[PDB]
């Protein structure tokens, strides 16, 4: 319940990989979304899968702006997408 203790210490984090974001979805796709950010600098998203995001953002205030951007991309409509930090 809210401990006062120093836990967790790379967030905020620059790369964020997950899934749960396919339908049709694709590579120029995520890289133009990915491309808004000037942090543009990791992007993967192109097997049959079209659904594992794996980003690499300059900065976490660019992967941040980005992931605060789509973040809630209802593929819940089957499922809220997920995009996990490469939290370490």
């Amino acid at each position: 319940m809210a401990p006062a203790q120093p836990l967790s210490e790379n967030p905020p984090n620059h790369i964020l990989f997950l899934t749960n974001l396919p339908e049709e979805t694709n590579e120029l796709m995520l890289s133009m979304l990915f491309n808004q950010f000037p942090g543009f600098k990791e992007v993967r998203l192109v097997p049959g899968r079209h659904d594992i995001a794996f980003v690499e953002f300059d900065n976490e205030v660019q992967a941040g702006a980005a992931r605060d951007a789509l973040q809630g991309f209802k593929i819940t409509q089957n499922n809220a997408m997920k995009i996990s930090f490469a939290k370490k």
